[PDB]
């Protein structure tokens, strides 16, 4: 039910735009089935975890706070398609980090996907008394990830910055403001409840959640294999400031810092084996296991803090928390 | 006057968004330096038409309709800027078209560029009026110029579309929306005067003058010299859809067709200087005079139609078309 809504709305929001372009921008039919393929290969395919939490969060203020009911679903589903939308936009500008016609289409492609969500939230929210208050955040928001994005690809440029402290600054900034933090806030402003909920609680579990799920990718994307992860893990060939680097730094000998930075942001498959073998012997992994355990245990506190003011918001959030654990 | 004012409240808006990352963004001096480097490199050093427009604009509304004229000539630079920094924003996705760290930060500025128009819209016009208003033009004038920047870069894939109505289609939403429309528009704003004008006839005024001033950027492209134009003609190499290509395909003999289609969009020397000699021996810079001539008339006499209901939009735009001729 709630997938199948979500990809119903998208079907509505998918024609307006297109018929926009058609009756209200003089685009002709070709070009149009020619976006309607780029939209469908940019945002369709993923897990829509996004889009769905800002489901999950609208329907539990409604039956714990008619036909303000249909209305508030259907905004979540906007806010939700806005946010992948959002996702959309950021994934097509990575493929271009990594006269050619299909780099102009791949940064036309980024310009319009963002395009499309002021656009989709400007028609939809036309007549709801929070469209101003809604696109704030969400530039906000967007201009927070933007500002995250510098301080990971210059985490290496200006070993100083390997820092904990610093990792958190990137995983709050890149990461968690627009994965965690901005889907959470979209539930409660469609379901006009912003202000009844504790926006610092809500805050540090945004953080804390985007902490905990950052530390695990990185640990997968050193050691769990190509095919079972997805992708190829490129973290160490990068110089990335990883949970693992940062963890290791702290606990390695002058010999084993020497070793570390004389093989770290290579390429070379022996140099990148060496890195993974210091992980190893330094017992990275092991810590891996407590780190995690006592991040989750203060996502369990905060969840009762925000729920003595906000019962069902907290129990998405737990839901949301719990999911595949 | 109006340059030494525009310049000061850059020091203001500049001063802000560099304090807003370090007092609420946690960034470090050394990416603060950064920034100002990049936002002084990226957005100083044009002539500033579109932002200077805004303010001419600003200005007659005041004395032909106090401290509201304070107040609305800074809200006029900070709309000049908004225009200026989004001028900035199209140029560094122009630079990406033509792990790599500086690819990386070139796209991170495009991202920054755009989002710093918000973050100024959003602080000095947050007890503004107009603030909802003026933020969803802007998006859709933006949006507009993306769907234009589509239409040009295939307007060779799919001569079809080498027509003198596809290249206003061209003109009107890659160039004249943002350039001449919304810097109009935002003078009007800033006036609260924005209902008080013929908006129709303030829009084709847009599209003639930026039909006007396209035109004469194709003829120099191909024939300017290097050093008298500014940069390199490319239009020929890059099988652009420019004037001199749809005039001449239309008064062109089946053999001049076949010897254009044979040597259009390449990069030799000599296939080149072929097109433009086809181009100088089809007459079109005698065509190009007269057509610049009737375009010229049009614009004077919707310049009348619009001040018999606004005498002092129309004081701006006569100012305006008149400038340097
Ligand atoms: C977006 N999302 C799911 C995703 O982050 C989990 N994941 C995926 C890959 N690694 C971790 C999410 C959003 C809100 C809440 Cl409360 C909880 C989770
Ligand atoms: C932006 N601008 C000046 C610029 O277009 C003229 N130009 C420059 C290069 N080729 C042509 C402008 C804006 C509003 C009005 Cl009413 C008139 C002119």
């Amino acid at each position: 039910m709630p997938m199948q809504m979500f990809m119903q709305v998208y079907d509505e929001i998918q024609m307006f735009l297109l018929e926009e372009l058609e009756l209200k921008f003089d685009m002709d039919p070709n070009r149009v089935r020619y976006l309607r393929k780029m939209m469908d290969t940019t945002c369709l395919g993923g897990k829509y975890n996004r889009g769905l939490t800002v489901i999950d969060v609208a329907e539990s203020l409604l039956s714990l706070s008619g036909a303000r009911r249909k209305r508030v679903l259907h905004d979540a589903c906007v806010c939700g398609w806005m946010i992948e939308f959002l996702q959309a936009h950021y994934l097509v500008e990575d493929d271009i980090m990594d006269p050619d016609v299909t780099v102009q289409c791949a940064i036309n492609d980024g310009l319009l996907l963002k395009s499309w969500t002021h656009m989709m939230a400007m028609h939809f929210f036309a007549d709801r008394p929070f469209l101003q208050d809604l696109l704030c955040r969400f530039n906000r928001v967007d201009y927070t990830t933007a500002v995250g994005q510098l301080y990971d690809v210059t985490s290496m440029f200006d070993f100083a910055e390997f820092t904990l402290s610093n990792y958190k600054r990137i995983v709050k900034y890149k990461t968690a403001y627009y994965t965690y933090l901005l889907p959470l806030v979209m539930g409660l402003i469609v379901s006009e409840a912003l202000p009844t909920v504790d926006m610092g609680v809500t805050e540090e579990l945004a953080m804390l959640m985007g902490e905990y799920f950052q530390v695990q990718d990185d640990v997968m994307d050193c050691f769990t294999p190509p095919e079972r992860l997805g992708k190829v893990g490129t973290d160490i060939q990068d110089a990335k400031c990883s949970w693992l680097a940062v963890t290791f730094l702290a606990k390695a000998s002058s010999a084993q810092v020497a070793e570390f930075k004389a093989n770290y942001g290579s390429g070379d498959s022996e140099k990148v084996a060496t890195v993974r073998r210091l992980y190893e012997e330094a017992d990275l992994q092991g810590d891996y296991v407590a780190y995690e355990a006592a991040v989750a245990e203060q996502v369990k506190e905060l969840i009762e803090k925000l729920r003595l003011c906000s019962p069902g918001f907290a129990a998405s959030v737990e839901t949301l928390w719990g999911k595949t654990y």
